[PDB]
């Protein structure tokens, strides 16, 4: 019954608050820790903050963000995670004066990461849904490692909506969510594209999607160099299928990707990185 | 510890653990390397009870970005075992020495790990109640993919709230030869100079007793150019740091605190390029 304590930190050890960014669960700085030494990120501003922070605490994996602390003060409430420094998948794909090249390894590599955290989730007793699984979400550590971030809408199993499945917004209204999500950041990720960009209101994205479209795949936008292309293609479709009962668990999708992964040397992962730099 | 929010640590059944395969054999335990079935993730494994678990029990108190991330233990009648994130690169021990498999370890990344097991160190330290590691060497400080430090080891450790404490000989303080917050200050210093020079402490001497004779005495690694060559990147602050930490006196060791204060500025002179570059060197 071995058991740990999230630590509980006073804002006034908190130096140089920088902001980073606003969201709808709050705002993002980036500071340094007094006595630690480290730099770390806040998530300030109840029973929302609260809970995420709970989630993080419960569901600490490889690739999962590592929550530091609380700080919990009647001046101030905010979640301590370690800092994020290479930003947001998002930023990656979609930066393209920033960032020129990804390499394929990489890639793979933050695709095969993602899989492994929400696999993670699902396997946890009670099993966790991420729910809100998107590029904006898969944060990149300082060697471009994934962290799944954003866990305000997880449920424990007992904005954008080109990653949401159709079944969750028909009219009149899931264990298979993640993994269409997963399906549309692996087509976002293969081509570097916004998925429907040519579409303007959302809505007509929403009638689209539960009338079986999706994005689109031909060799404009996933070009025939992409290593194991049948493969991925093959994945991203049965992953987004409009069918719930159709798309694989993670597991199954984590034993598709294995096989390529273990196509790429380990250096090449390096390279990736540092042409980045 | 705030609001009162708790994690458990999970129990992964023995079974669940495919492909072990002999890692090392210590005075602790054996070590394997598994992958596990249900998440699919490399894993290493230390077995074979009170004590085993008591490793578990700290590691999992002190999670840290430079401790050793535990992930489960096995707890049953058959097998009995703590499973942990597996460290691809092995002991700084390793890197230190093995110098055909490593020719050249670069000033960059040996600056970034001093500053890594500093930043370990400092947090167990800062805690509440604090731990005292009491068995900081090169063998117990573990490397990443990226070569970033995670330390292990916690089996000697203890809570801050009568037997000499325990240790390994070449990393341990005088006054705790016989029957202290400054036991790992006097470790670091040890590691220090074993990474700037990549020589063994006391290698001269094939007598682990005389060691012991001769620290007491007052002798510590040899400080030369032989040793210590004069192209080191800030030698004197560093030489500095190594000798105020290997003190004979106790009271004379500078905090963990203190130590990163100094080394900041040291590390703030290296491009973040190099420390990229020192890793694809040692692939
Ligand atoms: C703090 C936090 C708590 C909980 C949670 O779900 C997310 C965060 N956000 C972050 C955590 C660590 N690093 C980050 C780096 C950058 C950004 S960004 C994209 O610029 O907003 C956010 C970060
Ligand atoms: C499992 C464990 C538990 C507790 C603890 O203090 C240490 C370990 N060991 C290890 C953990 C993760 N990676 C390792 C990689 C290699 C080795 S070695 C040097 O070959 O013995 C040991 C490792």
């Amino acid at each position: 019954a071995i058991c740990s304590a999230l630590p509980t930190i006073p804002y006034h050890k908190l130096a140089d608050l920088r902001y980073l960014s606003r969201g709808a669960s709050g705002t993002v700085s980036s500071a340094r820790h007094a006595d630690w030494r480290v730099q770390v990120a806040v998530k300030h501003l109840r029973k929302d903050v609260l809970r995420e922070a709970e989630i993080l605490h419960k569901a600490r994996f490889s690739y999962i963000l590592p929550i530091l602390g609380i700080c919990n003060e009647p001046e101030f409430l905010g979640i301590v995670t370690e800092y994020m420094p290479n930003g947001s998948l998002n930023e990656l794909l979609h930066r393209k004066t920033e960032y020129p090249d990804v390499a394929w390894p990489l890639r793979f590599r933050i695709l095969h990461e993602i899989a492994l955290g929400v696999n993670y989730l699902h396997n946890m007793t009670p099993p966790l849904l991420h729910h809100d699984l998107k590029t904006q979400n898969i944060l990149l550590d300082n060697e471009f490692h994934v962290k799944i971030a954003d866990f305000g809408l997880s449920k424990w199993r007992m904005g954008t909506i080109i990653y949401m499945p159709p079944e969750n917004y028909e009219p009149g209204q899931s264990i298979k969510h993640d993994i269409y999500s997963y399906a549309v950041i692996t087509w976002e990720v293969l081509s570097r594209k916004q998925p429907f960009e040519d579409v303007t209101n959302p809505l007509q994205i929403m009638y689209s999607v539960s009338q079986g479209h999706r994005p689109v795949i031909n060799e404009e936008s996933l070009p025939y160099d992409i290593p194991h292309r049948a493969r991925m293609i093959s994945l991203i479709e049965s992953g987004w299928a409009q069918n719930p009962d159709e798309r694989p668990s993670f597991l199954k999708c984590l034993i598709e990707l294995e096989p390529v992964l273990r196509t790429f040397e380990e250096i090449t992962f390096l390279e990736a990185v540092i042409q980045l730099k």
